[PDB]
C-alpha cells in the first residue's frame, strides 16, 4: 500500500464515497472514527472496535502528552503497539484540549504554554505538536492551529485564522523535515474563519497553496447549532480541493453526519457514542433512548431491532438498564459496543446508498424514522 | 446429563479430582467459581469468563434480591437468560451479606429482617432464601444458615450452629417441596461450629442425617488466619461425607486454595481475583504484583511470563499500569480477565497433578516459587 491515496468511487450531488489507502490499512469513506481519549477507546478492546467495522480511530494528543507521555510511548514502540491497534490512527494536534481542559494558558505567536489538568507545566507549538504526533507514530497528523470560539467577532476570527495559516505552514515544514514521518504518514490542514465566508475562502486558499493530504473544516460544532453549521458547510466545503478528503472535526449526532455528508464531508469523529453510551444513551434507528428510563426495566427486546451488533444479538434492554443503573462496568462495555456498531452501520448505509445513487432517498427515509 | 452426579476420578492423600455433572454442564473439580456480585462477573462478558476456563460461576442472592429483584429476574426468564451465562450457577443464600452489608437487622428463629443498603425493608428466612434461589433458577442452591463471627465463644458458636442445623432442615424441606427445583437443581448444606472440633462434628452429623448433594465448610476465612483455617480444615473435612463435594466458601488466595485442596476441598469462590484485579493486583507464578507500582511503567513483559491468557498474549505490564493509574475501564477488564484466567490455570494444574499422583510435589514447587 501507498503512504496515502484517496480515491472517489462514486458521487451523488456533493456526497462522495471511496477509500483512503495507507500503509496500515484501507479507510472506507465516509468514515466515522471512534475516539481513543488516551490510548484506549473507552471500555472496548481494539478487537471489539474493529469488529464493529471501524477502519481508523482518533487519538487525543493532549491527554497522551500528559500521561503516559509521548517520549515514553515512543520508547515502548509507539501508540499502535502500546494499545494494540494496528490499523490507521489519526491524532489531533492537542491545541483544542489545551484551551478547553488546561489551566494557566499563555498564548503567543510561538505556541501555547499551559499547566496540566497535576499542575505540571508544558508547551505546545506547531513544531512540538508535529513532533509529539511523530513520537506516537500517528498515520494522519493534524496541523496545529489556534481555535476560534463561537461567537467570534470578524476581527478576532480573522486574526485567529491568519495565525492558524501561519501555523499550518510551520506544521507542513516540521512534518516534511522528518523523513520517516514524511514518507509514512499523512498531514491534514484545518480551515478556520468562524462563520464568515470571506475568511473561510482566504483560509481554504492558504491551505491549498501550502498543500495537504486532506482538509478539515475546523471551528464548527462549538455552539452554533445545526442550521448554522450546515449554512457554513454549504459554502465552506466547496472551497476545499475536491480530490482530497474533507474532515469535519468533532461531529456528531447521526443527523449531523448525514447532513454533513450531503455537503461533501468524508470523515467524522465524536465522543458522543462512547461518552453518551457510558451515560445510558443508546442510538436506534427510531432515535436515541436513555436505557436508564424505567420503561426499559422489563423490556426483553435488544437495544435496536435491526442492529447486527453482538450486544443486540445476546442481551436485552432490561439487562443493560439494570447494569447501567447499578454502575456496572459491563453496562459501559455493552452500551459502547452497540453505539459504535450503530455508528458504523450508519456509515455503511451511507456508503452503499451513495454507491447506488440513492443517498438522497436514504437521508429522507433516515430522518423520517429517526425523528418520528 | 443427570440433575447431579459427583464422580471422583483420582485421589492423592486427602486431595481428589473429578467431575460434577449437572443439566447445564460439567464442573471439573477442584473448581474455582468466579463471583458474579449482581448478575455480572464484573468487567467481563460471560463468553470471556468461559474462555478463561470457568465451568460454573457464583451469584450473590442478597444483591439480586434488592436489585433487580428475584421476581423480576424470574419474569424475565431467570438469571442465566438475563445475564447470558448458560452453564451452572451456584447461588449463596443471602445470609452472610445481610449481616455484613445491610442495616436495621433483626434476627430470630424465623429468619432475619433488614433494611437495604435504599433503606427499603426486606425479610429472609430458610424458606424465602430457597424461593429466591428458585426464582433466579440456580443450579446449586445453598441452605440458609446463621453465620458465626470470629472469634466466637463456645456457647455462641454452639447456639448459632444449632440454629443453622434447624435451618438446614427447613432449607431441605423447602427445596424438596418445589418439584421443579428438586428435580433440576442441587442443594448444599453448610457445616458450622467455629474452630471447635466437637461442634464441627455435631454439625457434620446433623447435615449428613438430613442429606445434601454437597457440603460446605462455613465460618472460615473470617479473620482467623491461614494456620488456624488449615487446623480447622484438618479435622473438619474428614467429618463430611467422602462421596460428595466439599465446598470452602470465600477462599481465597492461591496458597489457601492449594492447602485446602491438600485437606480435601473440591470447590472455591472468592472476589479476590476480580475485586483486587480492578484495584491493580495481578497474580503471577512468582507471587502477586501491584501493577500501579512505578517499576512497571516501562515493563514490556506480560503480566505473567507463562500465562496463556489473551491479556498476556497481547498487552504489556506498561500498558496495563497506565490504564489502571488512569482509571480506564479497559484496565479493569484486562486485569480481571488475566486474574480469573490465572486462577483457572491454577485449578487445572491442581487437577492434572492429582490425576498424575504428583500433587504433593506440585504444591511444594508452587510455594517455593510463589513465595520466593
Ligand atoms: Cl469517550
Ligand atoms: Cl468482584
Ligand atoms: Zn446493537
Ligand atoms: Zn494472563
Amino acid at each position: 500500500r501507498p503512504r496515502f491515496s484517496f480515491s472517489i468511487a462514486a458521487r451523488e450531488g456533493k456526497a462522495r464515497t471511496g477509500t483512503i489507502e495507507m500503509k496500515r490499512g484501507v479507510i472506507r469513506t465516509p468514515a466515522f472514527m471512534p475516539v481513543g481519549t488516551a490510548a484506549t477507546v473507552k471500555a472496548l478492546k481494539p478487537e471489539t472496535v474493529r469488529a464493529t467495522g471501524a477502519d481508523i480511530i482518533l487519538g487525543n494528543t493532549y491527554h497522551l502528552m500528559l500521561r503516559p507521555g509521548a517520549e515514553r510511548i515512543a520508547k515502548l514502540g509507539g501508540l499502535h503497539s502500546f494499545m494494540g491497534w494496528d490499523r490507521p490512527i489519526l491524532t489531533d494536534s492537542g491545541g483544542y484540549q489545551v484551551m478547553s481542559l488546561s489551566s494557566l494558558t499563555k498564548q503567543s505567536e510561538e505556541g501555547v504554554t499551559f499547566k496540566s489538568h497535576d499542575g505540571s507545566r508544558h508547551m505546545l507549538s506547531p513544531e512540538r505538536s508535529i513532533e509529539i504526533q511523530h513520537l506516537l507514530g500517528s498515520d494522519i497528523v493534524m496541523a496545529f492551529d489556534e481555535c476560534t470560539p463561537y461567537p467570534a467577532t470578524p476581527s478576532r476570527a480573522a486574526s485567529s485564522m491568519e495565525r492558524s495559516m501561519r501555523w499550518a505552514k510551520r506544521s507542513r515544514d516540521a512534518f516534511d523535515s522528518r523523513k520517516e514521518q514524511a514518507e509514512n504518514a499523512a498531514l491534514f490542514g484545518i480551515q478556520q474563519g468562524s462563520v464568515f465566508e470571506n475568511l473561510r475562502q482566504q483560509s481554504a486558499d492558504a491551505l491549498a497553496e501550502i498543500g495537504f493530504d486532506g482538509y478539515a473544516v475546523g471551528g464548527l460544532a462549538v455552539g452554533e447549532g445545526q442550521d448554522e453549521m450546515f449554512r457554513v458547510l454549504d459554502f465552506s466545503v466547496p472551497m476545499l480541493p475536491d480530490d482530497k478528503p474533507h474532515y469535519l472535526m468533532g461531529v456528531g449526532k447521526p443527523d449531523d453526519i448525514v447532513g454533513a455528508v450531503e455537503r461533501g464531508i468524508d470523515m467524522f469523529d465524536c465522543v458522543l457514542p462512547t461518552r453518551s453510551g457510558r451515560n445510558g444513551q443508546a442510538f436506534t434507528w427510531d432515535g436515541p433512548i436513555n436505557i436508564r428510563n424505567a420503561r426499559f426495566s422489563e423490556d426483553l427486546k435488544p437495544l435496536d431491532s435491526e442492529c447486527h451488533c453482538a450486544v443486540c444479538q445476546k442481551w436485552s434492554r432490561a439487562y443493560i438498564h439494570f447494569l447501567i443503573r447499578a454502575g456496572e462496568i459491563l453496562g459501559a462495555m455493552l452500551m459502547t459496543e452497540h453505539n459504535i456498531a450503530f455508528y458504523q452501520q450508519l456509515m455503511q448505509k451511507i456508503r452503499d446508498s451513495i454507491s447506488e445513487g440513492r443517498f438522497s432517498q436514504f437521508a429522507q427515509d433516515f430522518r423520517a424514522r429517526y425523528f418520528a
